[PDB]
């Protein structure tokens, strides 16, 4: 790109993606604060509609997150953020759409319409989004204008501190009443594949979560539920 | 000072290419890094790494889909990741598209080096390593010694490289790449080739 | 490219050759210098490995080398580069692959990873390489890095100055043994192409040497074998 | 809270056959010698500082036999078989069964000028698995390394292999004896009944 | 790009007889010994930096004969056949079967005073017929040696060779060893199963 | 250090004087350049040049019709000048009347000298041949190995120095001058003189 107006499709997009270590730090007070990134899922994209769905706590999060927050009684979203990179070409059909619900009790989306609505409602070519990287590698960024990435609104959720809950403890209570959930978890991604081109799955892409949270109150690992 | 110290690079694994996720692993060690370091590092008894780098070079289309991943473990008794996630959390995680990484060319040539961000490699942190000289191992009685029990191999490999190839648009292999390893050790206390096990 | 970890691959690449007129250079003393460029050999990749070599030397190099360097009874080396430029599309399957060997008698490789051993080997996408053209022309070089060329060690090879060597000759001096060549000829280059489509042949690239050489002991040009 | 001590000590005693007897010796405190396995066992661990396998002959200048000794340090590592294999190991050193009587200046450490025909060899501590090794018994080490031998890495730093052939006869001759001149450093006290 | 490694290790086994008995080796990597043979072949060229032919007994100070050694360059000159014939070339060096011992000293570099009866000679790497040699295989070299032996000086920088004669009997008797000192950098990498 | 360094001016070949034109060849080794040199050279089984000039020296009347010619060749394998013409392309190409170059004579009995651009001697440039040390050869043997394949004297010897005589005014030869070559060698590693082929 050279003037203004003008664009050039790739064949491909590339990115690699490279995570730094841990960010780790007490501060006085109580608070332990935690700065990472970790992939949090595989995409596939199909020529009829798919709707899934990811809770945003701690234990569901991340991989490496749900082992360290473990040791502390509560915690405090600051950023959560959930960045899309393409693993295929410009050639593949399909787009991807994500956006935020807040009391499990609704019903999750079930057309690319209804999704529009939701809270950083964002949408894509399955092939793009290979901008969002600076995100990840906690680069400088450039123009993410391109960009496939959402964030949550943390300013505005239920309470500031919940409590650490296993998917175990979580569902057992769920079954009980789904209302249950709305002082254990603050809220969920949702996230949409379709206008693909075959009806068996085709390797699109996949989603990391950079996230910073604050642990406080400490407790034997073991305790915790 | 008895030490016999080379550099050298060489191919280190082919990569095939699927859509559903294979997770390999290498063990640090030259008996397996490679087929000509096998040879001549058998010749000494031990030796020590001091720079271990692997790096993803492609060989196919733009027109392929898919993207490689890599990692390391450290004790060699922790279960090699089940799921890609796990994978991103180990020490030294990078993933590209299998197309990609054409610059990393530069760290298997040798030559003078541009802009490496957009090479799918990364590096083996010696500094932190269990002992500083190691011994040499063939694969045949690693595994009959971690057959007994895994934690024998602790003193024995350094570390071990954990490859995923997940994402494909075909449910059959598709030649994209090569890993290719560029090292720099220092072999120690010579022995017969025959007598290393 | 705009930011860092970014990249983007083309539907295709292109390298407009132009080759500029011959540097020659009487250097008092005795030799006469002369540096040029040409188009050594032409480019096909199948699906099966393909294992090529050339001699590196005057008669072999370069076709107007060969009738220019006659004129003189030795030479040495000062540079010699084999530059790759493709000729066909990022959805065109293959790679290819470079080295030298010294000894004449040894084992032409026979598999991408003896070759990977060899000195100065290179490999890379038959649809790639574009970035070496900087070579070919003689203009000012950018970012090299993703450029498919290698280069002759001139600094050791069995002895500085050789004798020009006919193509015929050679062979005949060859087909008594072998051996009789490491005093002829310094070394050769190795070439290799699979990782292909197609059973049959298709069109890849081509590869053009740059060399730079030193002619001395003149002699007229029929008398040289 | 170190402890450091140098000495010396008879290792071993050798004779030579006709036919190449291969043997060795671990290079560990209680293996080294009767002496040193008594008192470096009042202490749970050790490093070398500085290790030394001087021959010594005690046959007359017509004793017909030669000797050779190297190291080996991945105890798994096979033992070797025949003079060649064992003379490209580090510090090979071989020699005439009577010669060597020059080594003897190594023993009691003096004014050592004419050491070239004294066949002794030193271990390169400096590049060793690890720097503090624990203290172990023949029986202790035996039971492990029935196991699987590479649990002994951990154990011993090396072993000196010997070789004995080039003999006058099919039945053993009194040749000489190998001495060991160490220089240890050893660490953590415990009674000297409980190490094992 | 190069690899620099210094090794001493087994190169041929002596026995001694009543009569002259000449024999010689091939200043070669693939023929010096078994180790150097096997690590070497993985490189295209290389070249010598230092080379040394070290004699030791192995017999009792009882064993009749003597020993001679020197160099020869141009592989197409006839090898000696007297004593006289071999102490005219460079490097020659004669000795008693059972003396020499004292050139030990020179495999395991130590401290090296009295090297005067040392029965050991050296390589003039510096006057060799070019730096970089490439490497050859007994079996391929003897094969160009067929059709004519001056194909071999662009093969071999040169050749050591061998008498021993002065003995007691008529049938070979365990005389010594010959063990070789080398220091060598090698070049230009290939697999081990190329290089011919 | 191991090298015994000789300077000496013997004569190399001897001229006869016809009118039709013969082309002839000397090798230069040692066991060529002449018969004093090729008795001690051989107790030495290397040497090297340092310096190697072929003077010509005339033993005839004024009146005597002709030229002499002379110049190198490199390539053992390439043909020998069918022609004078030829010939004066290679490299140190000079030629002059039988009859001159009588200044030429302070190179042979090594004086002080003057003017010696009217003396018919040609150098070698030894900076710029093969190998710095040549193995010592017998003409026999030489022509043993070239009967195999010419190519394989190339490592044997460094030059060839091409002579030709036209110019006549008879059918006949007529004892016109001698070529004498001014040396300085190097000679290593001894031989028994017997042995050196
Ligand atoms: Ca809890
Ligand atoms: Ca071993
Ligand atoms: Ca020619
Ligand atoms: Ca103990
Ligand atoms: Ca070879
Ligand atoms: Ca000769």
């Amino acid at each position: 790109p050279t003037q203004a107006g003008i664009s050039m499709a790739p064949s491909a997009q590339g990115a690699m993606v490279r995570i730094r270590n841990p960010a780790v730090s007490s501060s006085r007070g109580g608070i332990t604060v935690l700065t990472h990134s970790e992939l949090s899922a595989e995409i596939g994209v199909t020529d009829s509609i798919v709707v899934s769905s990811e809770l945003v706590m701690p234990y569901t999060v991340g991989t490496w997150l749900r082992g360290v927050a473990a040791n502390w009684s509560k915690y405090s979203w600051l950023s959560v953020r959930y960045t899309y990179i393409p693993s295929c070409p410009s050639s593949t059909a399909g787009s991807i759409h994500m956006g935020f619900q807040y009391d499990m009790a609704d019903t999750v989306p079930v057309s690319v319409n209804q999704l529009s609505n939701l809270r950083g409602y964002v949408s894509g070519q399955v092939w793009s989004g290979s901008a969002g990287l600076c995100f990840i590698n906690g680069t400088r960024c450039s123009d993410t204008s391109t960009a496939i990435s959402t964030t949550l609104d943390v300013s505005k959720l239920g309470k500031k501190w919940y409590p650490y809950k296993t998917s175990a403890d979580y569902a057992t209570a769920v079954g009980v009443d789904v209302n249950i959930a709305t002082p254990l978890v603050p809220a969920r991604l949702v996230i949409a594949l379709l206008d693909g081109s075959s009806s068996t799955a085709v390797a699109a892409g996949r989603i990391y979560c950079t996230y910073t949270i604050q642990m406080i109150e400490p407790t034997a690992s073991a305790l915790n539920n």
